C-alpha cells in the first residue's frame, strides 16, 4: 500500500486529442479510400473534459489533429517543466490500428512513438509522477521500458463513456485507477476488449476530497 | 464490486516451463552461436512450485522444453477439461527476443501464439475464469481481445520478488494488481509489463 502523489492543485494537464474530420484521409490515402468520419466523439471528449476537470486537472484540448500536429502538440508538454504538477494524463480519440493511430491526414502515429515521449531520459520533470494514456480506436511494443506509466488502450469497431462513470463514482470513494480498469474490463464484456498495460510502481488515485 | 470464483480444490494446474540446457540451440542455430545456459533458473521454478502449491495449485514443472514440447505441452491443457478447476496458471522460465520465445533447441515460439491456444473457443472449459501468464524471458499482440487474461512478463529479481509478494500478500485477501505494483517498485530501482483484460477482481486465498 504505497500511493502516488495525487494531491495537488492542479494535479496536472489532461491532454484530449479529439480527432473527427478524416476528410484529408479519405483523400491523401489509398487504403482509406472510404474512412468514416469519427462524429460523436465530442460525447468522449465532453465527458474526458467532465470526468478530469472534476479530479482537479487542467484539461488541454485539441480537434482534428494531424500526425505532425499531434506530434508538435507533446513537444510542448515533454519540454514544460513538470515539477509543479503531480501527475500527467493524455487521452487520444482517433481512428485506431493494431499498434498505431490515425491522423486527420490518413498517416500513421505508432502507440509507442507517443507515450516514449514522456520518459525520465526526455522529461525529467515528470520522473516518479504518474505518466497515463487512455486512448480508443476504430476501424514492438506500446509502452517505453520505464516505471511510472499506464496504457488505457481499447479497439473499437462504450470505452470511454464506461471509463468516465466510473472514475466519477470510484474516485471521490478512494478507488484506484486499476481497480476502475477492472471494472470497467466487466462494464463491456457481455469483446472488443481494452488491454491495459502499465509499469506502475504504485497505486495511483485522483482524490476528489 | 466482484472477484473470481477461486474456491476450489485443486484451484487450478499451475504450469512451470524451465529452460536451462540450451545446447541444442547451440547445436543447431548459428545466430544462438553462444546462447548461454539459464544458470540459476532452477531457484526461480522452485520457488514457483512452492508459492502456488501452498496457493491450492497442482503444479505441473516441465523442465528444458524444445518450441514443440511446447506448444504440446499447452495443447494438453488446452483440450483439458478444467470445469472443476478455478484458474489456469502458466509460468515460462526462458529466453528471447522481445515478443518470442526460445525453446532449448533456439526455435522460436510467439508469446501471443501461446496465450492464444487459451481461447474461450479454443478451451470452452475455461470460459470467463482467469487464465495467468508469467513470463521471465531474457534479452504484434500479446493477448487475444477476450477477457479473463493476466500476462506478468518482464523483458530482461522479476520472480523472486513475484513470489515473495504473493506469500506475503496473498493470505492478507490482495488483488493481484495489488501485488503485481508491488514487485514493480522492488525491480524499479527492466520493467515488467502486466498487460491484463480481467472482469472481477483475482485473489488467491490461503485458508
Ligand atoms: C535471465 C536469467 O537467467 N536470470 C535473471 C537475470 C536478470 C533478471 C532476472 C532474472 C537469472 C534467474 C535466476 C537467478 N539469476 C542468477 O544470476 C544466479 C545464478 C546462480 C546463483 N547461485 C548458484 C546456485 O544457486 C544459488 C546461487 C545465483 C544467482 C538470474
Amino acid at each position: 500500500d504505497k500511493v502516488y502523489q495525487m494531491k495537488s492543485k492542479p494535479r496536472g494537464y489532461c491532454l484530449i486529442i479529439n480527432n473527427h474530420n478524416f476528410a484529408k484521409a479519405r483523400e491523401k490515402v489509398p487504403k482509406l479510400h472510404s474512412i468514416r468520419d469519427r462524429n460523436g466523439t465530442h460525447l468522449d471528449a465532453g465527458a474526458l473534459t467532465t470526468t478530469f476537470e472534476e479530479l482537479h486537472f487542467e484539461i488541454k484540448p485539441h480537434d482534428d489533429c494531424t500526425v505532425e500536429q499531434i506530434y508538435e502538440i507533446l513537444k510542448i508538454y515533454q519540454l514544460m517543466d513538470h515539477s509543479n504538477m503531480d501527475c500527467f494524463i493524455c487521452c487520444i480519440l482517433s481512428h485506431g490500428d493494431k499498434g498505431i493511430i490515425y491522423g486527420t491526414d490518413g498517416q500513421e502515429a505508432p502507440i509507442y512513438e507517443l507515450t516514449s515521449q514522456f520518459t525520465g531520459l526526455k522529461c525529467p520533470s515528470l520522473a516518479g509522477k504518474p505518466k497515463v494514456f487512455f486512448i480508443q480506436a476504430c476501424q514492438t511494443r506500446y509502452i517505453p521500458d520505464e516505471a511510472d506509466f499506464l496504457l488505457g488502450m481499447a479497439t473499437v469497431n462504450w470505452y470511454i463513456q464506461s471509463l468516465c462513470q466510473s472514475l466519477r463514482e470510484r474516485s471521490p470513494r478512494g478507488d484506484d485507477i486499476l481497480t476502475i480498469l477492472t471494472e470497467v474490463n466487466y462494464e463491456v464484456s457481455n469483446k472488443q476488449m481494452p488491454q491495459p498495460t502499465f509499469t506502475l510502481r504504485k497505486k495511483l488515485v485522483f482524490p476528489s476530497d
